[PDB]
């Protein structure tokens, strides 16, 4: 059967240039809608939602599980993970939503860690601790990588959502590491707990876990800027293919696309902010890239349709909502959410530079 592959600069299904079009749920109950029994109650609602895809023409979800270790993964009193839930419901209610996903023709993408809010002891020390860090990966992600990598509905795992969040910036000389721009560029607002090396060996480590696993299967990182992303303007790509290898010594610890997340401030974009400017100004054409999160009412009025067309018209590979439970600083309704996929209906088009293939076909689970 056909996953989604990545390869030069674009998401591929089934042959051809694919572009992400859709929204971030991303939750229903906030790191509690897997594990422990929880999927009961939410899953009706987040079905719901991907069925509202479908129908907008949208085809892909992206969607959070650990998030704060609410409920997932479980951790011992010495810190160390025993298993994906104390009830051991995860996978199952994952593999039941993928399945649900799958039908509706729409993709998603499983984001494993909050990293812009990181409120949780247990998961902070991941990042220092390697025993505890592969008790994460043995008794929790390799067992949700096997069970679920036959799925083609999943289409990518996040390991960490807006590692600047919990950054703690400073200078080193190798500037993979060096973030002393980034403080008064705002980073740091979830408590400074990590330096850029600890979150490049964690993710590294991570990503190694998930491609030994499923070797096909596609890791990110999504940015809460495009200042993180691009060595153009500038700024530095902290999670390129040297950075992250460099990081955790594991050699197969990628991601194999970019992702930045955007909104204006004041009414006002940065001043080379994915909007601005061209995917192809980021310079970054060896991977996909995706614009993970944005959202209308956070942006320069361009009109959700045509926010959604900009990026398929600009080179990028995805555009995608914040967020269809509707709540929050900066999150649009999920009905113009709706309005905004129903943009790319029809859409496939392969002319280089133009997006691609929208609605997509994916097929079945076989065995």
């Amino acid at each position: 059967s056909e996953f989604l592959k990545a390869s030069g600069s674009n998401f591929y299904y089934g042959g051809q240039k694919v572009f992400l079009s859709g929204v971030n749920f991303a939750w229903r109950s906030y790191g509690s809608d897997f594990g422990n029994g929880q999927y009961a109650s939410n899953g009706p609602a987040l079905k719901d939602w991907i069925n509202k895809v479908k129908a907008s023409g949208g085809n892909t979800a992206r969607v959070w599980v650990h998030v704060e270790g609410q409920v997932s993964p479980a951790f011992d009193s010495h810190g160390f993970v025993t298993s994906t839930d104390s009830k051991k419901t995860l996978i199952n209610d994952l593999s039941d939503l993928l399945d649900y996903a799958n039908g509706q023709n729409v993709f998603l993408i499983l984001v494993l860690f909050n990293g812009a809010l990181q409120n949780n002891s247990n998961v902070q020390n991941l990042f220092w601790d390697e025993s505890k860090l592969n008790s994460y990966i043995n008794n929790a992600l390799t067992p949700m990588v096997n069970a679920l990598k036959s799925k083609p509905s999943l289409a990518a795992w996040e390991v960490l959502n807006e590692p600047e969040g919990t950054l703690q910036p400073g200078s080193d000389q190798n500037s993979c590491y060096d973030t002393s721009t980034l403080a008064a560029q705002g980073a740091g607002w979830g408590g400074k707990k990590f330096p850029m090396k600890q979150i490049l060996k964690t993710i590294n480590w991570i990503s190694s876990a998930i491609h030994n696993a499923d070797s096909k299967a596609l890791v990110t990182v999504g940015s809460w800027s495009e200042l993180t992303q691009t060595d153009s303007f500038g700024y530095r790509n902290h999670y390129k293919d040297s950075c992250l290898t460099g990081a955790g010594g594991k050699s197969n610890g990628i991601i194999n696309f970019y992702q930045m997340h955007t909104y204006s401030h004041s009414g006002k974009w940065n001043q080379n902010a994915p909007f601005k400017v061209n995917r192809w100004a980021y310079n970054v054409n060896d991977k996909p890239l995706l614009i993970g999160e944005f959202a209308s009412v956070c942006s320069q009025n361009e009109g959700i349709q045509n926010l959604y067309k900009y990026a398929y018209n600009n080179g990028y590979n995805g555009a995608l909502t914040w967020q269809f439970n509707s709540g929050g600083d900066c999150s649009d309704t999920y009905s113009n959410q709706m309005y905004g996929m129903q943009a790319l209906k029809g859409q496939n088009d392969q002319s280089g530079g133009k997006g691609g293939m929208v609605s997509v076909n994916i097929n079945h689970h076989h065995h």
